[PDB]
């Protein structure tokens, strides 16, 4: 039982770029920098046309614009476009 | 009749974490710190797939990223996942 | 023909509170402070369930959280809940 | 192969105004200032009622409120309202 104000699969990272391209197969590509120095290009598990994709898209965007560390998890397989898929994001004050 | 610029169920709190997990039963879990020191885990009254859930999700997120105090009210019962449900948020400049 | 970086119905104002209450008849009530000192409570022209209401809801929220002056116009009649309805918002860098 | 934290059709610009007007033919007009000093008024490729239009609308808005440079591409033709249409936005931390 920790301090009320202290928080506490999920890797810590920074969201360093997002390219929104709803004309194309990727739809939106997220560039992520992990805490151990590796940089990875990733997609969202859901279509942007689905509200679940919109919700994941928004927390990632806010994390980039606030310059925040976040934690993410992915489905765990590279797809036919060459990227893993983000399916969970955690953000804290 | 108060100063034009002065504002004025609803408890004052801070939104200290949000975990967006649209694969799972909770969908999104909000960690809230009340002004009297108690910390509580909460859900939204509406599905994320519904625009009302999206609207509550956005004001909470903005409150976390701006480091703002807000006021919330809940439906008033713990559900089968162990959490109350947020149904109203008020935010001020 | 003005400087490329210089911008330029619409009244200038600040968005000083927003109360998101999708359980109730108002859905979301916006408290607005006009530049001449009068303060007014206002609704949105569109349902929150409609994407046009969502779009107006988002620019207002961003204006509150960034502490920005904006310009708004309304439909021009008080409705049966006692408020006018915002139908246009302009925001500038 | 560049530094992990270093990023890298698309023109660099600032988003200096947005006018959200879902009553009218334009729906939302974006004023953009390119790096070479020319200023241009632009629309979105998608309807605001479509989630793809909402996604492009949000990254533009965040870019304005964070005072960020971004890159955009357009469809490449002036339409019957006198404007080109934005179809891709890239934003970086």
């Amino acid at each position: 039982d920790m301090h009320p104000s202290l928080i506490k699969m999920l890797r810590s990272c920074k969201i360093i770029a997002m390219k929104v391209m709803p004309d194309k197969v990727m739809q939106v590509m997220v560039t992520v920098l992990m805490h151990d120095g590796v940089c990875e290009e990733m997609l969202l598990k859901w279509n942007l046309l689905d509200n679940r994709g919109m919700a994941i898209y928004k927390v990632l965007m806010e994390a980039l614009c606030a310059k925040k560390d976040v934690k993410i998890s992915t489905v765990g397989k590279v797809g036919p476009l060459g990227c893993d898929y983000i399916n969970c994001v955690e953000i804290s004050m």
